[PDB]
């Protein structure tokens, strides 16, 4: 009911409720006064911000409390509060009273205020968070409990994925003022013509109660006023395409009345692009896409999997200088304003949601409790990101157990939600494991698009660079085989590189081997016909648990956690400038 | 003017326009519309995010811009553009039309909205940003012109400092409705009885127009109501002090009303403590105190000098587990969020203008035209801070040219300026520099509080802890001489240490060496009866420009860039754990 991105109208007064937030890790009775003994920031993940390793570690409910002054709110409007997202779990309360809930860590929802407070002076806001995954959550969690011999019980979540459990309200929290008579979802799709100079746009915009005009205004990038519209359809001359580096966006003002009044106003963004799958190649605008990119995360120092919009802009300028175009919400939804800057700067967005860890250590399809959650995360997602012209394709899953038996018929269904779901039937893939392989996969034929994290000279072949060339032209010859008429997309391949360790002989985590391993692994891609994309892993190091084989973090990046390149970077700036946007691999 | 925290109220209507503007570096028109092909994320320094050299070592104007959509204002209602600072220098334009200038980067102003724009759909805000630092801008640089022979100019600014020149607009922007006649400042002073236990309040409340009554309400900790007056004065019993570390806030809620109706509301937080100079002692609340902690920087990966208020809570919950107290705004004042977080967790604040860098690299005063930037400095900083508990000391200059004829002229009115603006009348130093021995110094008589920054064992006598020993003593003796009853803190002392470095042999730069040179100070320190403090430089590594003496930055930090700590955080940690916060070295 939130997937509307918060904004400032002439009918919607959006206020942000960032700042210092009373704090405490463990029990708190939301009728009581949390005290400022200990206080937190909004947003950002609490982990990092912790000097102990045992606070640091803490597992369970967590409270976010501050007292808020309640705005002017008129007989018409209703207030709610807005939020980007709670990691993972939450249950929201206004002066000691539960107005709402959540489950999952990152996606945004919204609760409705009680209008018997909109006269008051002052409301408390609690917010309870709980960091706990399971066999129930998305990502999937290993949970278990202790007897601490004290009396009480301590809580741990092993994890079931390569990245730290950073928890707490990583994005932004608005106190939004709306009209009840509100519009309450927005639309947009568009056919193009054949010779891509006109489009037919269809704009369904959802409402509550309802209206007698349903205004829609669409304007260029020079806020010229191209099309008007009161049947939910229009036609458009002179279109610009939104291309790849090359974006290009009209806003859509949609405006609701009522006895020839105003009721409620908001501008939404789209593009004009084309995207189809077909023959073993990805389509945009119907020229042949070449993927080139990396897989990310949300992690940054200090703030971990919390907002950073400067970090987003960073990262994005990079992967423009470096001759990229394209990058993988890896493992989880990323934020709004990510999504919409990758609109902006013309970047291929893979959207994913957080369904990793669907793996036992058999019989993973049995022990897997994730349906709902899996279903609620795709829901949320298509309706969230489906306006984005820079998302691209969908993933059910990263690295499931594709190979055990019930696979299927898990996944059919979700991929068939993702189809349902997203009006504009955008290609859906699965992101493979190496442990599903050609014969003993499953389900990589519900996908459109078959996309891989192999790691050939790093986990298998470890430093054996001559036989891991063999190894990874051999089993992507197989998948070209199995689905001849399947684009294939490499999602994650890189090697752990401390920046500083150095070698004349080829040593894994130098900074060499790294160069050595992309130069191998590139020499066999270009030889496969089918395989239409490259995405490292990962754009960045970032924080994980503790492993034997994590060097205090993962250390794949191209860039360092601080954004320094390694040595690596200097080569991929070659060839990704080399290798076009458009680039047709069947000649 | 600007000088009060923007907060929501019932009266005011407060929005933030951070997020994604559209950005140029190099001339604009802002009558004309500025194309998305470049953007910029407000708040943050834009220089990190920029992918060359050149663009990062961009001098001159760059330009924000975004078309922002009105809201609702009412018929005694106006509208401003509140900006937290803009660095250096701005120019603020409306549709077009010039409403707004200021001149330095670290203050916030307000600027007008034209009352004819409130009933459009639409306004565009420009901001034209400047980064240019010369002899007449605090913090001074050295500024010059050479023509690149193509016919156009490149600007360069020299740094007389030693931190890289972040810009760029580093805090929150606000617009800001509030009511035309509003309260416009709110100054809170207090007298502690004589056994603590009682306390007698004054409030100024300053207001546009007149209004009929002034109502202020006083709640403590746990919103309890302990106060209220119609005379701007109020006597509370069984106060309970703002102490080190252990801080205890009261607010203030002020509500001016004219003609029986709610004008406007604004709520101000305050905390009840004394501070008093005598006897070469720091007092605070009676009590000798001393000062543990450090010397900081507004400065992180990626956001430059931008705000992070995660950076801000992870560094004070650092200074706090390591048993400090305090730390120094160096240099310059930082942001208001960092000032009401230290108010919030008791750690004391030694406030600092941006003037670094009053030094010809004699005749200092005969070149330095900094006179009007430093009086404004002083009078903003003072407006914006003055009601902080946290705020203990007032500092007037960094290592200035101190023992240069003319510099005594040059800061006695400033000094007084100090005196004059803040109704606490709180003690106000100057950062001294090593070139100014105590026989050299013309201007430390005019302070109440000794502030040193001595490097020796780094700077003079490198790598020689020996004889840097014998000459910090000595000059710490001819201080305590010259001034009997001044206290002495030693405000910068480290020694650059890059993380991993390390030898048997004592030397600089590795991790080792740094443990050496901290416990050879802290021996000489710990026999000076009026050194009352010490302040580490610095505590985290930060960004500095390009000369041979910094090895990429400046790496004196105890802890890294990214907040991890150095070998020496153990050490410093069990030294101010032993050392308490209220500590008499006169016994
Ligand atoms: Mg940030
Ligand atoms: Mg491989
Ligand atoms: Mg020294
Ligand atoms: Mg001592």
């Amino acid at each position: 009911n939130a997937m509307l991105y918060p904004l400032l109208t002439k009918t919607r007064n959006t206020y942000d409720l960032g700042g210092i937030w009373n704090f405490k890790l463990g029990e708190h009775n939301p009728n009581e006064l949390l005290p400022s003994d200990e206080v937190m920031v909004i947003p950002t993940s609490f982990n990092d911000l912790m000097v102990s390793k045992e606070k640091r570690d803490y597992i369970g409910d967590f409270w976010y409390e501050k007292v808020i002054e309640v705005p002017k709110v008129s007989e018409d409007e209703e207030m709610v509060l807005r939020f980007g997202s709670v990691t993972h779990q939450a249950k929201i309360y206004v002066d000691g009273v539960l107005v709402g809930e959540h489950k999952g860590g990152f996606t945004p929802f919204e609760v409705l205020v009680p209008e018997c407070k909109y006269n008051n002076e002052k409301i408390k806001v609690s917010i309870c968070a709980n960091n706990v995954l399971d066999y129930t959550t998305l990502p999937v969690g290993n949970y278990s409990e202790i007897i601490q011999e004290d009396g009480s019980i301590k809580k741990k979540v092993r994890e079931n994925f390569d990245f730290f459990n950073y928890a707490g309200v990583h994005r932004p929290l608005k106190l939004m003022i709306r009209p009840k008579n509100h519009i309450f979802d927005i639309t947009i799709t568009s056919r193009l013509s054949d010779d891509l100079q006109s489009a037919d746009l269809h704009f369904l915009v959802e409402t509550n109660q309802k209206v007698d005009e349903v205004r829609i205004s669409v304007f260029d990038e020079d806020n010229k006023l191209v099309g008007e519209t009161k049947d939910s359809r229009l036609f458009l001359s002179d279109v610009h395409l939104w291309e790849v580096l090359n974006a290009y966006l009209y806003t859509a003002r949609v405006e609701i009345f009522v006895d020839n009044q105003l009721q409620d106003v908001y501008e939404e963004n789209f593009g004009l692009r084309e995207i189809e799958v077909t023959n073993g190649q990805f389509l945009l605008n119907r020229k042949p896409i070449y993927f080139k990119g990396f897989g990310k995360h949300e992690d940054t120092f200090i703030n971990g999997r919390g907002l950073n919009e400067a970090a987003n802009l960073m990262d994005l300028n990079l992967l423009k200088d470096m001759g990229a175009n394209s990058f993988r919400t890896s493992h989880y939804p990323y934020s709004e304003e990510m999504m919409r800057l990758a609109d902006r700067m013309g970047v291929l967005v893979i959207d994913e949601v957080p369904a990793v860890g669907l793996f036992q250590n058999n019989g993973t399809w049995n022990l897997m409790q994730t349906k709902a959650a899996h279903e609620q995360a795709i829901q949320e997602l298509v309706k969230r990101d489906k306006n984005h012209p820079s998302v691209v394709m969908w993933v059910v899953a990263n690295e499931p157990a594709s190979h055990e038996a019930g696979a299927h018929d898990y996944f059919e269904p979700l991929v068939k939600l993702y189809k349902d779901l997203d009006p504009q039937k955008r290609p859906v893939t699965l992101v493979n494991i190496l442990m599903a392989t050609p014969d003993r996969d499953q389900v990589m034929d519900l996908v459109d698009v078959v996309c891989l994290n192999r790691y050939y000279g790093w986990y298998v072949d470890h430093g054996d660079l001559t036989n891991a060339e063999v190894g990874i032209r051999k089993e992507l010859l197989e998948w070209q085989d199995k689905f001849p008429d399947k684009p294939i997309i490499i999602t994650e391949y890189g090697a752990d590189t401390l920046p500083g360790l150095h070698s004349t002989w080829n040593i894994p985590y130098t900074e060499e081997f790294q160069c050595d391993f992309y130069e191998m692994s590139h020499r066999v891609f270009d030889g496969i016909p089918n395989l239409v994309g490259e995405q490292v892993w990962n754009f960045a190091d970032f924080e994980t648990n503790l492993m034997i084989l994590r060097v205090q973090g993962n250390h794949k990046g191209l860039f360092s956690r601080n954004r320094q390149p390694k040595q690596v970077v200097k080569e991929f700036k070659k060839r990704w400038m080399t290798i076009p946007h458009y680039h047709n691999k069947k000649n």
